[PDB]
């Protein structure tokens, strides 16, 4: 069979030789005890590269040694790229939410040998899931993988954002020290109200950590939590976004992209914030309208906004969001740091053996399971 | 009375005219119990920067309701500076540990009329304890008014170093996007072994806000913390520091600076680290040897190091930990955020009420009082 496997490009200084640690920490459950994957071997060291084209998620070795063929690319847009013309002869596509192979309903029309789309990460934003079921194609990604991942980044741009951390250092390369200019932005976080759209896997990573910060919590779901949850952590639910945001002084976004999200803080609910509201989003892009804002920084009814989102992605170089004041930005990347690809190039791996063995894929992997289809 | 106040400099585009937010949180108290400042009543907004010259502590015009003079200067250093020319004439020192009016042996025998030297802030390693005792000076500072801020900037570096954030940040701003470049040095704090030199209120503060993030935590203390705390927080003690840097993926200084302290983390111990370790570093810049830090920065020994103490400071333009690699410091603003500053000018205001009415400033407050520790 022939894997086609769509990764970032390596580092402008080529894959790296070396690394600033030697190894990173085991970890072997997710918080409510769904194990870490569990392949046969790996053929790489957690802590090495390997969602970028020459790290090849630690599979060449095993996909050759079954006689397989392995093609890995970062070209994967337009019909003219490496991903559309390896595509027509692929079993197998992988390809992360960092650097995603999309695949539409005229690929997959074109894709006659697909059979399993894995994600190696998390979700299935960048596959068609009703052409995927029409085709009989299994659809899988490695459940939590990245999730604590991106509950640190939220935690951290918070921080940063509310203490004025990135001009503060900006003074000391400056050859400044600049007291004043860099408090006068500057805030703790304790005791401000924070509150969370959707407490997922992510919202309730972030909830946990927020806590011993002292701050005041809050949250809205679809799907109310548990009472046992909420008194654990002291929430406060809202029946909706809009009755949350008129009292958080800090939102973070962690909810899926459908009908209900998209623009959901456009000009009127971000007027709704409290002025100098902090606004952090690591979920869609497009749940944030662009220009709301751009146009609430400059204003002053946010006092900051950071994420690591964005629409298109990658960002165009004049993207507004790059230049707008009181970012802090990064590009896509809480979900790919060093620790969270080990897990998931070990997920990858354990749902490839399974589908070559003819054996079920982990159950809480499966998106769409194409043996249950006709 | 003359009250003489020595403050930082307002921002360069001068003292704001107005601020992000209305208005900040109210902090009723500390961990463990102790009040937050009660002055009868403040003369600002809780949010205004008052640690500036223009800010004044929020002091002036209760100070001067009273008959009181109030001198406010930023000009602090040497024989000549204008505050060494009003020391003489002030019954009152204020000054705040971020631009600190040093209170040494010949400045106190100058001060022929100083009774009391407040620190605006916490501690009071700018005033000579001996020679206020001898004397008769009460020096009084504002306990745990910015412990808590401390411990925050503390866990921001430690998340900002481990992920890589300023970097990924800056390919941002340069219009770039280069993931492999961002990740190459990104890493997970969780599950990573991380210590703190000492567990005072800040160390505390700071192992209580790691703790959810799943790390394995240690700690050194003179004294070591009651065996509940420790099952509560899973710390493991170490008996010395040596002892548990060999084993930590982070480490962060939280200890004061005294003979056991002073140029403790130097070539040969920071050698005894993990290889990639990250070291942050909120207390004194002195506690690191300045040449042994940028040595292990350069040769990867250390991962990365922050922290917003420098010597001297403030850091002269050539400081090298300005420019040694992998580092996320800023100059000294920890614990005076707008947050802390509304604290520690209350309980500066508070105090000075106790002491213009005779009546007794806070145990909690006092370092020197009458002659005697």
């Amino acid at each position: 069979a022939k894997i086609l496997c769509v990764l970032y490009d390596d580092p402008i200084t080529g894959y790296p030789k070396s690394y600033a640690r030697a190894d990173v920490p085991k970890i072997d459950h997710y918080p409510g005890g769904q194990t870490a994957p569990t392949p046969k071997q790996i053929d790489f060291t957690p802590g090495e590269l390997l969602g970028s084209v020459s790290g090849e998620l630690g599979l060449r070795k095993y996909l050759e040694g079954l006689g397989h063929t392995l093609v890995v690319t970062s070209d994967k847009e337009g019909e003219d790229s490496v991903f559309e013309r390896e595509l027509p002869d692929a079993e197998i596509v992988i390809s992360q939410p960092f650097w995603p192979a999309y695949l539409t309903p005229e690929r997959i029309a074109k894709a006659k040998k697909l059979k399993l789309a894995v994600t190696a990460g998390i979700g299935s934003d960048h596959v068609d899931l009703e052409a995927a079921i029409k085709n009989g194609i299994t659809v899988a990604e490695v459940t939590y993988s990245n999730s604590i991942s991106v509950s640190e980044h939220v935690v951290m741009m918070i921080l940063s954002l509310v203490r004025n951390y990135i001009p503060s250092y900006q003074w000391v390369i400056k050859g400044g020290w600049n007291i004043a200019d860099c408090v006068e932005r500057s805030y703790d976080l304790e005791a401000m109200h924070v509150g969370t759209v959707a407490a997922g896997r992510i919202g309730l990573a972030v909830l946990k950590r927020l806590k011993p910060f002292d701050v005041k919590l809050h949250y809205f779901d679809q799907h109310r939590l548990p009472e046992s949850v909420e008194n654990e952590l002291g929430l406060t639910y809202h029946p909706s976004v809009e009755d949350m945001v008129k009292v958080c002084d800090v939102v973070t976004i962690n909810a899926p992209l459908h009908p209900g999200t998209l623009d959901l803080f456009n000009d009127e609910l971000i007027s709704k914030m409290k002025r100098g509201a902090y606004l952090v989003n690591t979920a869609r892009g497009k749940i944030c309208n662009r220009d709301a804002v751009v146009r609430a920084l400059e204003s002053g009814q946010l006092a900051g906004y950071a994420g690591d989102v964005w629409f298109p992605q990658p960002a165009p170089k004049d993207h507004p969001w790059r230049t707008m004041p009181h970012h802090g930005m990064t590009p896509h990347i809480s979900g790919t740091s060093l620790s969270a690809q080990a897990r998931y190039a070990a997920g990858t791996r354990e749902i490839l053996e399974c589908w070559f063995e003819e054996r079920p894929i982990r159950e809480e992997y499966l998106i769409v399971d194409g043996g249950k289809l006709a």
